[PDB]
């Protein structure tokens, strides 16, 4: 059986587009080299929160570059975008110790169904 170790908590916490746009950025502002291992895990979600489940044709062995990603984005499987984004950020945050989760949004004003 699989389970947490310290304590998997959520508290109705979700990652919005804003959080992502920031996370993906931090992954570029870093001057450290974690390894192609993570560089892929970050791309797997991106394509998952933008395109969805790996629906592309499997690349050829010779194409190590592609094959590397395919296995990254493929792993996800039927992972929904809503979750994909949460996974992407959840990672970038793991690398960086300090992070001000500024989750803000405006209610805006919808329009009513009216025609001339």
């Amino acid at each position: 059986g699989s389970s947490g170790s310290s304590g998997m908590n959520r508290t109705a916490m979700r990652a919005s587009q804003k959080d992502f746009e920031n996370s993906m950025n931090q992954v570029k502002l870093l001057k450290k080299d974690p390894g192609n291992e993570v560089k892929l895990k970050l791309y797997a979600l991106y394509k998952q929160a933008t395109e969805g489940p790996c629906n592309m044709p499997k690349p050829g062995v010779f194409d190590l570059i592609n094959k590397a990603k395919w296995d990254a984005w493929n792993a996800l499987g039927s992972l929904p975008k809503e979750a994909a984004r949460q996974n992407y950020v959840d990672l970038v945050s793991s690398l960086s110790p300090s992070l001000e989760s500024s989750s803000q949004v405006e209610p805006g004003t919808d329009s009513g169904p009216s025609s001339g």
